[PDB]
């Protein structure tokens, strides 16, 4: 992409065009290693509507 210094994650790293979700309280996005969700999990989380959170949040 057009940022390739823009920052994502628990990990602070860019993209990569890797598989990202996006956490339903903070907005940002995490990787999918970085948090333990593949691909196939967010798609089923985002088919059942599970409002997911990233680690931070699901804490709160
Ligand atoms: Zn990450
Ligand atoms: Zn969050």
């Amino acid at each position: 992409g057009p940022l390739p210094n823009k920052l994502w994650c628990i990990c602070r790293q860019p993209h990569n065009n890797r598989f990202m979700i996006c956490c339903d309280l903070c907005e940002d996005w995490f990787h999918g290693t970085c948090v333990g969700v593949t691909k196939a999990m967010g798609t089923d989380m985002e088919n059942k509507g599970i409002d997911w959170k990233c680690p931070k949040c699901v804490k709160r």
